[PDB]
RNA sequence: CACCCGUGCAAAAAUGCAGGGGUCUAAAACGGAUAACCUCUCUA
RNA sequence: CAUAGAGAGGUGAUCCGC
C-alpha cells in the first residue's frame, strides 16, 4: 500500500488537542509510539520504538522506520482535515456526517475522538457481510420450489423466533386463509427430498434420518430472522435481536445445539483413536502435571504450530541432532514411515515445562543472529546441548513404542474423566455462544469459498474491534457500550470462538446413502433423456463439488438451457488460460487457441450421451469441463448480486440513522430514492423533481459527498430519469435473486457478453422488461427497453437511473454504475 | 485505475508534483507426496 | 442371484520437499 504502514505506522489517532501515533504489535495489535501536542510531541513504547519523528509540523510529520527494511514516510495530521486553506484544528468528520448519531446510537454520547467511529463501522460491516450470505442462504434453501413455482413465496421471508411450533402448528385447522396456506407450504417444504442437499443441517444419523418437524421449522425460522434483521432494518427491540439471542426460545437453543455438536463431537472423537498409544505413551514416560493438562498440551502442539511465535526450524535442529544416530535409522519398524512425530512434543515440551531461559536466549540469538552460518552454529550448540541433557527419554519411548504393545496399548485409553475429557479439546456447543452456533447454522447453506470469506471476515473485524477497545484502555477514554450492545464487551471471547470455528467448519456434505435420488438430477444437468454408463456419469457428477454448488444456486435443466447461450459461455471459457484448455482440449478431442475454445464451445453447447478403457476418462473429461464452465458463470454472476444486496441493505440502514439525525427522510418503502432526495434536499411534487439545479443546493447538501456540484446535477439529472416501479422491483429482483432463478428466459438472446457487469444488468434489464410489458411504462424507462430491444446489452443509462437510490453515496453509486470501477480484480477507464 | 484530504507550484478556476486515508468502495496492513476409508463401472 | 477373485476411476480427513 503505503510507506507510513512500510514504516510501520499503524494507526494515526486524534483526541482532543492531541494525536497519538500506533505501530503493529503482535498481530493486529497497536502499541503506542509517539504523542504530539502542538508542533511538540513525547516519544512512547521507549524500549523497542518502531519509528521515529524527524521532524513534525502542522501539516504533517515525518518518521523513519526501525522495525523493518528502513524507510522514509510522511503522515498527514488529521486535525488539518477538511482545514487546509480555509476553527484551524478540529476533529475530522466521517463523509456521511452520522458520527454524533452512530457515536450516540452504539455508546451514550459524542466522543469529541474519531477513535469510536472505526469500531462502529467495523460493526457495520458485520452487519453488511452477514446480510449478503442470509440473502445467498434463503436463496438457495427457496431454490428447493423452483421446480413447481417460480415465485419466491412469502414463506421464508415472514417468519420470526416469536412463533414457536406449538402455536404454529395451530394453523393446521385454522380458518384463516393465509395461515392454513402457510402451513401447508412448510409441510410442501418439510417433504422435498431436496433437503438431502442439507443434510448436516436437516438430517441427523441415528442411514439417516430426517429431524422431527420442530427442529426443522426452528432452522427455517432462525435463518429467515436472520435475514429479515439483515436485510430490512428492524423498529424497537427487534433491532437488537441478533445481540440478544440469549432471549431465543428453548427451542431454537436446543436446535443450534444439536446441529453444533455433530461436527464438534466427531472431530472430538476423531483425535481420541488416531493418538490412543501415542497419548498413553506420552502420559506414561511424562508425570509432571494432571494427564489432561499434558492431553491439552499436546493437542494444542500438534494443531497450533505456534509459528507465529515458535518462528524457527525446530524440525531442523530435531534432524541436526538426531542424523546419525540409530534414531534416523530402522533401530524399530514403527516410525520408519510416519508416526514419529511426538519426538517434536518431547522437544516442545523440552521447551515449555523447564530451560526457558535457553528458550529466551535463543529468541534473542535468532533476532541478533545475522547468517545461515550463526543460526546452523547456534542448532548445533542446542543440539549438542538437547542431545545429551534430555534426549535419553525417548529411548524409554524405543521401548514402549513397539509393535505388540502398540496393539495392546489400542485396546485401551487414557482413562481421563468424561466431564475433563471434554474440556480438554474443542468445546461443545454447551460452552459455545449462540452467535457462533447460529454462524455454524447460516454456513450449511453456503459454499466452502462463502464459509471461508464470511468466517475470515468476521474474525478480521472482530479483531479489529478488539484491538480499539484495548487502545481505548490505555488512553483512557470512555469504553462502556450502550446496555444493549454490550454484547460488543465480549468480542475478544467471540474472536476466540471464531477462530476455533474456522479451525473445523468445512462444506456441508450430502448424504451418502442419498445419492440414488440425485441421480435423476445428475442426469437432468446434461440433458441425457446401457445403464451402467449412466450410473458411471451419474457417480462422476454427484460427487462434483461444482455440481454441488451448481445444484443447490440452481435448477439443473435451467442451467442446462443456460449453456446454450454460446456468448456467455465462449466468455467464461476465454477466461480460462490457454494452458487449461490445452490440458482440456488434448482430453477431450481425440489450432489456434481461439479455433479450439469455439470447438469446445460448440461441444459444451451440444453435450449429450444418448437416449433414456481410457474412454471412461474422456468421459470424465467431458464432464468436468461443462461443469467448471457453468460453476464459474453462476458464482460470478451470485457474486455480482451480493454488491446490489450490501448497497440496498445500506439504503435500509442509513436512512434509519439519517431519519434519527432529524432528517426528514420520509417512507423508504414507498420510494427507495427518498434518501437520495432527502440529502439532496429536492422534494417531489406531483411526482417529478421540479428544481433545476443551483450552487445554493450542493454548499448545503446534508453529506461530504453531495457537497460537489458536478456529481449532484448528474445524480439530480438521472433521478429525473428514475421511475418509482422500476426502482422497486429492481429492488425485489435484487433481494429474492429472480434475474438468477429466471436465467434461462433473461439470457434468451445476447449478441455479446462483455464482462460479467454487463451480463448481470442484462438479466435484470431483461427480468424488468418482462415484468413490465404488460403495463403502462412512463418515457424514459420505454426509451431504455426500446435501447434494450435494439441492442441486445445492457443499457447503461438505465443502470445508472434505477441505482439511483444509492446517489447519496457517490463512491458506491459510481462502483455500481461504471463498469471496470465494479470489480477489483478486473479494473479499467471510467466515462463520464 | 474511483473518491476524499494535506502539501509544493501554476491559477484566478483549474492544471501539475509528491503523499495520506480501519474514520472511502467488497477495499489499512495482515506442485505432488504415501497410506487409510467409502462409492461407481467393467470381467469370471 | 448374490457374494466373491484381480484391474480401473473418483470424493473427503494427511507427512515432507528448492
Ligand atoms: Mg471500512
Amino acid at each position: 500500500k503505503s510507506m507510513a504502514k512500510a514504516a510501520g505506522v499503524k494507526s494515526v489517532f486524534a483526541v482532543g488537542n492531541t494525536v497519538y501515533m500506533t505501530s503493529f504489535g503482535r498481530g493486529n495489535d497497536a502499541v503506542l509510539e509517539q504523542k504530539i501536542v502542538d508542533t511538540s510531541h513525547e516519544p512512547l513504547n521507549i524500549d523497542d520504538p518502531a519509528y521515529q519523528l524527524n521532524v513534525v509540523t502542522m501539516n504533517g510529520y515525518s518518521v523513519t522506520g526501525h522495525r523493518g527494511e528502513t524507510v522514509s514516510a510522511v503522515t498527514d495530521n488529521p486535525l488539518r482535515r477538511f482545514n487546509g486553506r480555509k476553527p484551524e484544528q478540529s476533529v475530522p468528520t466521517d463523509m456521511l456526517c452520522l458520527k454524533p448519531t452512530l457515536e450516540k446510537k452504539f455508546f451514550g454520547k459524542e466522543f469529541d475522538d474519531n477513535i469510536h467511529i472505526q469500531l462502529i463501522y467495523n460493526i457495520l460491516d458485520i452487519e453488511k457481510i452477514l446480510a449478503v450470505y442470509s440473502t445467498n442462504a434463503i436463496y438457495a434453501l427457496n431454490n428447493m420450489s423452483a421446480d413447481e413455482n417460480i415465485e419466491n413465496s412469502d414463506f421464508f421471508m415472514k417468519r420470526t423466533t416469536d412463533e414457536t411450533f406449538d402455536d404454529f402448528e395451530k394453523k393446521k385447522e385454522s380458518t384463516n386463509s393465509r395461515e392454513k396456506a402457510d402451513f401447508d407450504a412448510f409441510e410442501k417444504f418439510i417433504g422435498n427430498y431436496r433437503l438431502a442437499y442439507f443434510a448436516d443441517a436437516f438430517y441427523v444419523n441415528k442411514k439417516n434420518v430426517l429431524r422431527e418437524d420442530k427442529e426443522l421449522y426452528s432452522v427455517l425460522t432462525l435463518i429467515g430472522k436472520l435475514r429479515h434483521w439483515c436485510v430490512h432494518s428492524e423498529e424497537g427491540r427487534a433491532e437488537f435481536w441478533l445481540y440478544k439471542l440469549d432471549e431465543l426460545k428453548d427451542d431454537f437453543k436446543n436446535v443450534l445445539d444439536v446441529v453444533y455438536n455433530r461436527p464438534v463431537e466427531e472431530i472430538n472423537n476423531r483425535f481420541i483413536e488416531n493418538n490412543k498409544v501415542n497419548i498413553q505413551i506420552l502420559g506414561s514416560v511424562y508425570k509432571n502435571t494432571d494427564i489432561a493438562e499434558l492431553v491439552r498440551s499436546y493437542y494444542e502442539f500438534l494443531i497450533t504450530k505456534k509459528y507465529k511465535n515458535m518462528g524457527f526450524s525446530i524440525k531442523k535442529l530435531r534432524e541436526s541432532m538426531l542424523e546419525g544416530k540409530g534414531y534416523a535409522d530402522k533401530e524399530y519398524d514403527s516410525v520408519r514411515n510416519k508416526l514419529y512425530q511426538m519426538t517434536d512434543f518431547i522437544l516442545y515440551t523440552g521447551y515449555i515445562n523447564e530451560d526457558s531461559d535457553r528458550a529466551d536466549d535463543l529468541v534473542n540469538t535468532l533476532r541478533s543472529s545475522l547468517k545461515e552460518d550463526d543460526k546452523t552454529t547456534v542448532y548445533c550448540k542446542e543440539a549438542d546441548y538437547l542431545w545429551k541433557k534430555y534426549r535419553e527419554s525417548i529411548r524409554e519411548v524405543a521401548d514402549a513404542l513397539d509393535g505388540d504393545n502398540i496393539k495392546k496399548l489400542s485396546k485401551s485409553n487414557i482413562e481421563i474423566q468424561e466431564d475433563k475429557l471434554r474440556k480438554c479439546f474443542i468445546s461443545y456447543a454447551d460452552s459455545v455462544s449462540e452467535f457462533t452456533k447460529l454462524i455454524y447454522l447460516l454456513t450449511r447453506f453456503l459454499s466452502g469459498k462463502e464459509i471461508n470469506d464470511l468466517v475470515t471476515t468476521l474474525i478480521n473485524k472482530f479483531d479489529n474491534i478488539r484491538s480499539f477497545l484495548e487502545i481505548m484502555d490505555e488512553l483512557g477514554l470512555d469504553r462502556t457500550f450502550t446496555a444493549e450492545y454490550s454484547f460488543f464487551e465480549g468480542s475478544t471471547k467471540y474472536l476466540a470462538e471464531l477462530v476455533e470455528l474456522n479451525s473445523f467448519v468445512k462444506s456441508c456434505s450430502f448424504d451418502i446413502n442419498a445419492k440414488r435420488t440425485m441421480y435423476r438430477d445428475a442426469l437432468d444437468i446434461l440433458g441425457i433423456e446401457n445403464n451402467g454408463l449412466r450410473n458411471f456419469i451419474a457417480s462422476n457428477v454427484i460427487d462434483s463439488n461444482r455440481f454441488k454448488y451448481l445444484v443447490r444456486y440452481g435448477n439443473p435443466k435451467k442451467i442446462r438451457e443456460t449453456a446454450k447461450c454460446k456468448p456467455a459461455v465462449r466468455f467464461v471459457l476465454n477466461e480460462i488460460p490457454d494452458a487449461q484448455i490445452e490440458r482440456y482440449y488434448e482430453a477431450c478431442c481425440p489450432c489456434s487457441a481461439n479455433k479450439r475454445r469455439e470447438k469446445l464451445a460448440d461441444m459444451i453447447a451440444e453435450i449429450k450421451f444418448e437416449n433414456f478403457a481410457e474412454i471412461k476418462r474422456k468421459n470424465q473429461a467431458i464432464i468436468r469441463l461443462y461443469l467448471t464452465v457453468m460453476y464459474i458463470m453462476l458464482k460470478n454472476l451470485v457474486n455480482v448480486n451480493a454488491r446490489y444486496v450490501i448497497a440496498f441493505h445500506c439504503v435500509e440502514r442509513d436512512t434509519k440513522l439519517y431519519a434519527e439525525s432529524g432528517l426528514e427522510v420520509g417512507n423508504i418503502e414507498k420510494n427507495k430514492t427518498n434518501l437520495t432526495m432527502a440529502v439532496m434536499g429536492v422534494k417531489l411534487e406531483n411526482g417529478i423533481i421540479k428544481t433545476e439545479f443551483d450552487k445554493s443546493f450542493a454548499e448545503n447538501a446534508a453529506n461530504r459527498y453531495l457537497r460537489n456540484a458536478r456529481w449532484y446535477k448528474l445524480i439530480l439529472d438521472n433521478l429525473k430519469k428514475s421511475e418509482r416501479a422500476v426502482v422497486n422491483e429492481f429492488r425485489n429482483t435484487v433481494c429474492h435473486l429472480n434475474a438468477i432463478r429466471n436465467i434461462n428466459i433473461n439470457i434468451k438472446e445476447i449478441k455479446e457478453v462483455e464482462n460479467y457487469f454487463a451480463l448481470y444488468h442484462y438479466l435484470i434489464q431483461k427480468h424488468l422488461e418482462n415484468r413490465f410489458a404488460d403495463k403502462k411504462v412512463e418515457r424514459d424507462t420505454g426509451d431504455f427497453i426500446s435501447k434494450l430491444e435494439e441492442h441486445k446489452t445492457y443499457c447503461k443509462d438505465f443502470v445508472k437511473a434505477y441505482c439511483t437510490p444509492f446517489g447519496y453515496n457517490l463512491v458506491r453509486y459510481k462502483n455500481l454504475t461504471i463498469d471496470g470501477l465494479f470489480d477489483k480484480n478486473y479494473p479499467g477507464k471510467d466515462d463520464s
